[PDB]
DNA sequence: CGGCCAATACTG
DNA sequence: CAGTAT
DNA sequence: GCCG
């Protein structure tokens, strides 16, 4: 459907998007919640008695509708510091995050040139500078899928029992994509063991990948490779890649993860941890220990997952399309 | 007071 | 480990 | 930020 706050969420917007580069993270987290309730309502809240009915809008946000509807305009967006904007560009460098930004900023940085020319920055940040515009950019899901194959015919040139699976985005559907997510398994439950060393480096035969952003290629458990790569001829834009290589055992939990969206996974391992479960991308465990922070004390035992439904299943939950999950 | 939309993988 | 990432 |  659409929103009929957008006279609201816009203003909440500002806020919300202040808080996170700012590291509030659950602050953050309640302006996003009290965002989506306000979209998926279905009619423009015009009392203050109207907002605290709504599950996600409490006392404060509600009195913070009511500004918006009187005035107009909320005083609050004023006294945000003027610092943010800045922050904002700087932890949209790959490798960058809140405490690096507000580190720059208090060195005095204000733009990317201060960046480039003064700032200390670690060999992921240099190749996220390099890419700053592409990186914040979406590819086609065309274009998704020409680098999912390219993955996939390099890997199934030294073993064509390899299974590789496109997630992330691309697997729910949508119309363009971030970057390109590939889960690669075998279903002989062990010729994915060191495939990486050799997966990779036939990549760089072809100049495919062009640059590494974390990739532990000196261990053999490597688990994920997160990088560059950009495709043959003109115009062409360097796209981000993620791949893991997993073992067939955890196939159905490291779907589920790769898939998403974070968002969905976030709710579902949620979900699980109140049923004394947990999961993860490895598996869904049962009769998991845990203190009172909500911290995980005890192990617990792994439950049979062979396909995701498996998953939904033993969480009491109805099995929902990768495009159900696109939250 | 204090958990929430988590649980895990690299980097240096 | 803290930071950043998925 | 919300909510118990
Ligand atoms: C960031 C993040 C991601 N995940 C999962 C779930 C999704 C996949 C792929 O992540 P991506 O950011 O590419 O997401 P994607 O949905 O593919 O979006 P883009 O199109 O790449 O932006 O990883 C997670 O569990 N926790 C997180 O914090
Ligand atoms: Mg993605
Ligand atoms: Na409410
Ligand atoms: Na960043
Ligand atoms: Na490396
Ligand atoms: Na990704």
């Amino acid at each position: 459907a659409t929103n009929h706050n957008l006279h609201i969420t816009e203003k909440l917007e500002v806020l919300a998007k202040a808080y996170s580069v700012q590291g509030d993270k659950w602050r953050a987290l309640g302006y996003a919640k009290a965002i989506n309730a306000l979209k998926s309502f279905h009619k423009p809240v015009t009392s203050y008695q109207e907002a605290c009915s709504i599950p996600g809008i409490g006392k404060r946000m509600a009195e913070k509708i009511i500004e918006i509807l009187e005035s107009g305009h909320l005083r609050k967006l004023d006294h945000i510091s003027e610092s943010v904007p800045v922050l904002e560009l700087f932890s949209n460098i790959w490798g960058a995050g809140t405490k690096t930004a507000q580190m720059w900023y208090q060195q005095g940085f204000r733009s990317l040139e201060d960046i480039r020319s003064q700032a200390s920055l670690t060999t992921q940040q240099a190749i996220g500078l390099k890419h700053y515009s592409d990186f914040l950019e979406r590819m086609p899901r065309e274009e998704a899928t020409e680098i999912e194959q390219t993955v996939q015919k390099a890997a199934q040139a030294f073993n064509s029992g390899l299974l590789c699976v496109a997630c992330g985005s691309y697997r729910r559907g949508k119309a363009t994509c971030g970057d390109v997510d590939v889960l690669i398994t075998h279903p002989d439950g062990r010729s994915h063991r060191g495939i990486f060393s050799r997966l990779l480096d036939s990549l760089r035969q072809e100049g495919f990948l062009t640059d590494d952003l974390v990739s532990q290629e000196e261990n053999g458990q490597q688990q994920k490779y997160l990088g560059v790569c950009r495709l043959p001829g003109p115009g062409r834009r360097h796209r981000r890649l993620d791949i893991i290589v997993v073992p067939y055992s955890e196939f159905a939990c490291a779907l589920l993860y790769f898939t998403g969206s974070a968002h969905f996974n976030r709710s579902m391992r949620a979900l699980a941890k109140t049923k004394g479960m947990s999961l993860s991308e490895h598996a869904l465990s049962t009769a998991v220990v845990r203190n009172t922070h909500g911290a995980k004390v005890g192990p617990g035992r792994v439950l049979p997952t062979p396909t995701e439904k498996d998953v939904f299943r033993l969480l009491g939950l109805p099995y929902r399309e990768p495009a159900e999950r696109d939250w």
